[PDB]
């Protein structure tokens, strides 16, 4: 699915892709560089930088809705990560 992040499952928060085609939410592949340099953490591929902003990615996700998995309330896909920071079924099932 064109909308989640290849290295926490969860759907893109600001949604960066990197020379070697994978898509990842932008802090998610900093730190994942942070930790191990000029890798990409799905394929190994060499990443000189962690990539470009997904701007066509970014776009889409404006005009999609799905369920949050966890409360089944219809979100907004460009707002799905401020929706978990706040959903409380969310926080139950997976902490703070
Ligand atoms: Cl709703
Ligand atoms: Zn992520
Ligand atoms: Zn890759
Ligand atoms: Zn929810």
């Amino acid at each position: 699915t064109s909308f989640d992040c290849a290295v926490c499952l969860e759907v893109l928060h600001q949604p960066v892709r990197t020379r070697c085609g994978h898509v990842f939410c932008r802090s998610c592949i900093a730190t994942s560089l942070k930790n191990n340099k000029w890798t990409c953490p799905y394929c190994r591929a060499y990443l000189p930088s962690e990539g470009v902003p997904a701007t066509d990615v970014a776009k889409r996700m404006k005009s999609e809705y799905k369920n949050c998995a966890e409360c089944d309330t219809l979100v907004c896909l460009s707002e799905m990560r401020a929706h978990i920071r706040t959903c409380q079924k969310y926080i139950d099932k997976y902490g703070p």
